[PDB]
RNA sequence: GUUCUAUUUUGUUGGUUUUCGGAACUGAGGCCAUGAUUAAGAGGGACGGCCGGGGGCAUUCGUAUUGCGCCGCUAGAGGUG
């Protein structure tokens, strides 16, 4: 729990994976290999209504429990690999997205690089829905 | 040339054969200014270099989806106005 046994001077890098839905945020920490989860705290553990699940507001939250945490074991920098829904369904990222990393500019937290890791297909199976679609 | 063959021919009655005309076939010739309109801003075809998510058969690759196995940390995740 102390954290890495190492001089100071230079970082220790984890890896963030934020998955901003547009139904709620995920905050990941983990190693550089991804294998050793780390801080997994989501924004629909820090609303009392599941319609706010992916506010700003809740990312905001979750990310600043996420670095909290991240500062006890020691991590000091992290890279961010956002994400959208992806595959099939849209990929645009949710509303989250910008609060979410915004918090951990801001809460000590040093960024290393951005890269988007949603998964777009060469093709998928055919999408939910009508051939009419969702008409509301 | 061959065949069939009308009738003028032999003084007046009978027999053959020509010529003579009519019909047919056949051999060797002369000659034509000897004999085929052009090649459709019609078409068919051949040929030459290309061109194309045209067609059929086989092969090869891609991420995504779903499911399963293992590993990590965790209490929520999904969807909705
Ligand atoms: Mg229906
Ligand atoms: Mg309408």
């Amino acid at each position: 729990s102390l954290g890495p046994q190492v001089a100071e001077g230079e970082n220790v890098f984890g890896v963030c994976h934020i998955f901003a839905s547009f139904n709620d945020t995920f905050v990941h920490v983990t190693d550089l290999s991804g294998k050793e989860t780390i801080c997994r705290v989501t924004g629909g553990m820090k609303v009392k209504a599941d319609r706010d699940e992916s506010s700003p507001y809740a990312a905001m939250l979750a990310a600043q429990d996420v670095a909290q945490r991240c500062k006890e074991l020691g991590i000091t920098a992290l890279h961010i690999k956002l994400r959208a829904t992806g595959g099939n369904r849209t990929k645009t990222p949710g509303p989250g997205a910008q609060s979410a990393l915004r918090a951990l500019a801001r809460s000590g937290m040093k960024i290393g690089r951005i890269e988007d890791v949603t998964p777009i297909p060469s093709d998928s199976t055919r999408r939910k829905g009508g051939r009419r679609g969702r008409r509301l």
